[PDB]
């Protein structure tokens, strides 16, 4: 499971925000678009896997999982692509409370951040820093590196 | 040296292609901008220090370490601003031959992408999975996380 992600679509002052979630620790990336389509979360994928080693992704719906856009940059990355369908229901309440929590992180920023994408990086920040203990930035790191050697 | 990175700004059909890179791993994260502005590059950090633990970051110009938003990111995010001058002359070439390495990428992915950003971050994926015999994406996570533990 150190290659498994989340992603999450949730909307905030009419945009809305992107996220992966790594789902054994937590961590989290995050971008503002201004609509969930095909090609912005293709090139989400593209650059998260450049970035962190994603083996499966559970996309966050059918029209995502469905896309050729999407279906080409997971090929090109070397991702499965799979559902995102809560078999245990408690992920979807996990999403939800993070949704909560993020929102809750962009309100306390909201007012150190002229530009919505700016405080969402705050809240990325945050959330990854967070200790509850270990922050979800260490887990990440100490399940990747338990997993090369 | 686990928290070090380097700033890097190259430039490609007309656009600026802003690097970041780990010093003691050669990870990178990269983004096309429009112009390399203190704004656009402070945003950058923000981000990047949200998804690795940032201690320092030696800046690649003068204007950069000297813009205020620049200096309000790093003041947000926890990040020691140094200049990024290369006391060790062998530096500035290890730069240079990333940037031609990187341009090499992209000119062999171009036909891929439409989009200039898509090839900068088809360039990082092949940069970081690369192996050298580990990858940068693998050096990085064990550096961290021996210096976690
Ligand atoms: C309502 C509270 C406004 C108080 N903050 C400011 O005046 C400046 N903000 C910063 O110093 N930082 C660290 C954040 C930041 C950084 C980079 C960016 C940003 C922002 C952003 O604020 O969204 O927007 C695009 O590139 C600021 C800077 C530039 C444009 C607008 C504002
Ligand atoms: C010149 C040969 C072009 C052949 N490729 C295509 O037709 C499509 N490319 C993909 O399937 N992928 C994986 C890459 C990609 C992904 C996401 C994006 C992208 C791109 C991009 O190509 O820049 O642009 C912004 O959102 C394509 C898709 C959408 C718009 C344009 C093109
Ligand atoms: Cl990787
Ligand atoms: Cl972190």
């Amino acid at each position: 499971s150190p290659g498994i992600w989340q992603l999450d679509c949730t909307h905030l002052e009419g945009k809305v925000i992107l996220v992966a979630v790594h789902v054994a620790s937590g961590y989290i990336e995050a971008e503002v678009i201004p609509a969930e389509t095909g090609q912005e979360t293709a090139y989400f994928l593209l650059k998260l896997a450049g970035r962190w080693p994603v083996k499966t992704v559970h996309t966050d719906n059918g029209s995502n999982f469905t896309s050729t856009t999407v279906k080409a940059a997971c090929w090109w990355a070397g991702i499965k692509q799979e559902d995102g369908i809560p078999y245990n229901p408690q992920s979807q309440g996990v999403i939800e409370s993070m949704n909560k929590e993020l929102k809750k992180i962009i309100g306390q920023v909201r007012d150190q951040a002229e530009h919505l994408k700016t405080a969402v990086q705050m809240a990325v920040f945050i959330h990854n820093h967070k200790r509850k203990g270990y922050s979800a930035g260490e887990r990440i790191v100490d399940i990747i590196a338990t997993d090369i050697q």
